[PDB]
């Protein structure tokens, strides 16, 4: 009892970070270390070009079919974080519309070759060529540049976990309704996040430079929902026939 007393505190911070850990290790698609070993695994030229010769729509239909792939796995973490299930179903909404793509882009790092410059994509792992009949050069540029600044962190599966629940409760996203419940629960995980980023190196603040993403993410998310809107206002059939259910009803 007294030495329960004594560790409480510590405790708590580790329970909910191995919580957070559990969860995210259980909803991933794909193992960090299966990804890690087939990363020499690129397309070939002949697939590079196939993927240059699909034609706009067709290229845009496939990315969002994958990428609603990767989503459902985040909707599955998102379950599992303590206190998300407690809200009312309007805030579970609105942080997941706004929070999903966001913690998609921060696992796209356990997926993502930084001395190559190259994603997982559809079986292989893809270099920014293949996303080109997208026409986005800069949006996909951005992408890229973002899984090299995140994998030059060299977070590990924890640190990913942490970073991932912390962006997704997040207070302020707009229209939420238990603005004060949910600002409770992200500094806790907050908290727990700063605990496992010391735990492996003590040896910087990284903490600033990982919350400093948090404004890129949103700023990346925002730019998928321009270009989603531009391509919406030149196919509107190709969306409404052809695009996956749950990214329609999420952007
Ligand atoms: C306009 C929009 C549709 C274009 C987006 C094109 C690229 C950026 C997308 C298409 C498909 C996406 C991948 C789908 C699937 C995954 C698996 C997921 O793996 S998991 O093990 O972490 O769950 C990590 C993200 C990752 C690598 C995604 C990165 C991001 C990704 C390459």
């Amino acid at each position: 009892h007294h030495l329960e007393v004594l560790f409480q505190g510590p405790a708590e911070l580790e329970h909910l970070a191995q919580n957070i850990s559990k969860s995210h290790l259980e909803t991933c698609q794909y193992l960090r270390e299966e990804l890690q070993q087939i990363t020499w695994q690129t397309f070939l030229q002949e697939e590079i070009e196939n993927y240059q010769n699909k034609q706009r729509e067709v290229m845009w239909q496939l990315c969002a079919i994958k990428i609603t792939e990767a989503i459902q796995y985040v909707v599955e973490f998102a379950k599992r974080i303590d206190g998300f299930m407690e809200l009312c179903q309007n805030d579970q909404i609105v942080l997941l519309k706004a929070g999903s793509l966001e913690v998609v882009f921060i696992r796209m790092c356990r997926a993502f070759d930084s001395q190559n410059n190259t994603v997982y994509f559809d079986g292989k792992y893809a270099s920014p060529d293949v996303f080109k009949s997208l026409g986005c050069e800069d949006f996909i540029s951005f992408v890229f540049e973002f899984g090299k600044s995140l994998c030059s962190m060299h977070l590990t599966e924890d640190e990913i976990a942490l970073f991932s629940a912390f962006v997704l409760m997040s207070a302020d996203r707009s229209w939420l309704q238990e603005k004060v419940k949910i600002e409770k629960l992200q500094q806790k995980i907050q908290l727990a996040l700063q605990h496992v980023l010391q735990k492996n190196h003590r040896e910087d603040g990284i903490l600033t430079k990982l919350i400093c993403k948090v404004s890129t993410l949103r700023a990346l998310c925002g730019r998928h929902t321009e270009k989603l809107m531009a391509f919406k206002a030149i196919y509107p059939d190709i969306v409404r026939l052809h695009f996956p259910p749950l990214y329609k009803e999420l952007f």
